[PDB]
């Protein structure tokens, strides 16, 4: 289920974080506008870059903590508020988070593995709802 999926992802988090984030940027090329320094790069070029591996892994370190603190795929309001307030997210709207979770769910569906993709899709929906509620447009 969802909790085991957190353990699976954490067991190889650098790899999953890069692969899911690349799935997100390739599915929604226009999202490269928030990361201007990733433009005109192949996947292998991005994985060679410092900011890419470090930043993507830090995103997923926190995403897994938010997942782990959730009840029935419903995140804490405090985790939602942190995500909205962060200076690094000043630009963003719920659509940015929408798209990241569509890509994550698709990645899980396509994987060889028994991910609980339905639980991640509900988690994404519930996080978008919590971000809206905490003041993201
Ligand atoms: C649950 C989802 C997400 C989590 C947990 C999360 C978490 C984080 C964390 C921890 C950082 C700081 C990392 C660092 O400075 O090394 C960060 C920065 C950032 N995040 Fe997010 N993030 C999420 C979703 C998004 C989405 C959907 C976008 C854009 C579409 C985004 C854009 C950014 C940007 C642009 C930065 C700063 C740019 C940079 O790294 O130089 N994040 N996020
Ligand atoms: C905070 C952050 C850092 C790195 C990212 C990558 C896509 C490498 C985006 C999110």
């Amino acid at each position: 289920g969802f909790k085991q999926d957190i353990a699976t992802l954490r067991g190889d988090l650098r790899t999953y974080a890069q692969d899911i984030f690349l799935a997100f940027l390739n599915k929604y090329p226009d999202e490269k506008r928030n990361f201007k320094n990733y433009v005109g790069k192949s996947d292998q070029e991005l994985k060679s870059m410092a900011k890419f591996g470090d930043h993507t892994e830090k995103v997923f370190n926190l995403m897994m903590e938010v997942a782990d603190r959730a009840t029935d795929c419903v995140p804490l309001a405090s985790d939602a508020s942190t995500l909205v307030q962060m200076k690094q997210h000043s630009g963003l709207t719920t659509g940015n988070f929408e798209k990241l979770f569509v890509a994550l769910v698709e990645y899980m569906r396509a994987s060889g593995q028994s991910f609980d993709s339905q639980s991640w899709d509900r988690f994404g929906k519930n996080l978008v709802s919590a971000l809206s509620s905490a003041g993201m447009k």
